[PDB]
């Protein structure tokens, strides 16, 4: 057991995911061990990513500034938006290197569960930026999860009446993969959204 | 002990069975009940001596005509090429699947010890000689191995224009874009469909 500025920062690391008690435990020590300016730095760098933290205007991903790089960037193809469930599915995106279009992030999927409906997430102005906007493509990249199937194919409906292009990320199985550790869901797909040569 | 170096040698010649391993299995064995070795030991030779493969798709099963390419309303024209046995009940289990199958019982490793005549390619060109069918479905796995299989045996039915297809490559449901590794992201992207 440990004196209680210890304990204290063991158990607050202890709520972030993916860090246990001992993983916790150690990483108190090495922090309480590391010299004070560079503990300043840890300490501050969390509260200031926190407080800077702001939302882009227009399409919602987590920025800086008031609108972000990417929406920002003129050599990016603000004709394709791809739609997102979340901030950190734009950078799983983005780094696959290609993809030169813009995003739209909708904090969150319809989920009856949850509680969270159409209008609780950012679905409206994905239809506004559709609206009032010259897009070629919208490409749905919610997660394939039920939730995150659900929500574009409730989008996919909105967007119908406008006459853009909507497309959704295939489904498969992945790429290393094996039939064999496969499920069936995901073997369903394969097969049926099989494709020519 | 030479009878037991020889079991050790035997058994680790099997996939799965690494040189450890072996050696304990071989002392677990030599400790069962001579009735219980006997039986392990038949159960090897018998399945060797009463396995079939199917006349028409090469599955091994009991039955010589296996009960897929029996059954009536199994679509014969069209033929789901995959590697193993096990592949076949894996994409039964779909519930899905009309047509039948295609075992070549492995793939091509040139870092293993086989070739494309150490599995069943040219029976399947053989399928393919009259016209008769429309699609082959190519559901190798989508490794290394698989992979190259399946762009290989599709130059080959290039001829006898019959349409084959690949087993869909992306994201697997119930999966999310935060653990999908980029080259499978990329794919995802780049075979999106219009909803
Ligand atoms: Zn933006
Ligand atoms: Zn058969």
């Amino acid at each position: 057991y440990y004196s209680t500025s210890v304990a204290k920062l063991i158990e607050e690391l202890s709520k972030l995911p993916g860090i246990g008690p001992k993983t916790a435990q150690r990483l108190a020590f090495f922090i309480i061990n590391m010299p004070l300016d560079e503990v300043r730095s840890l300490s501050q760098a969390i509260i200031e990513a926190k407080e800077k933290l702001r939302y882009c205007k227009i399409c919602f991903n987590i920025t800086d500034k008031e609108v972000c790089d990417i929406c920002s960037d003129e050599n990016r193809d603000h004709s394709t938006i791809c739609v997102v469930s979340h901030p950190m599915d734009v950078v799983a995106m983005e780094k696959v290197k290609e993809y030169k279009g813009v995003y739209h992030v909708l904090h969150g999927v319809i989920s009856p569960i949850e509680g969270v409906g159409p209008e609780d997430i950012r679905i409206k102005e994905l239809l506004e930026r559709v609206r009032d906007g010259s897009v070629k493509e919208v490409i749905l990249a919610t997660n394939p999860d039920i939730e995150g199937e659900a929500t574009a194919m409730y989008i996919a409906k909105l967007l119908k009446p406008f006459g853009v292009k909507v497309t959704r990320i295939a489904h498969g199985i992945p790429v290393g993969g094996d039939l064999e550790y496969t499920d069936v869901v995901t073997l369903s797909k394969a097969l049926e959204g099989r494709r020519e040569v």
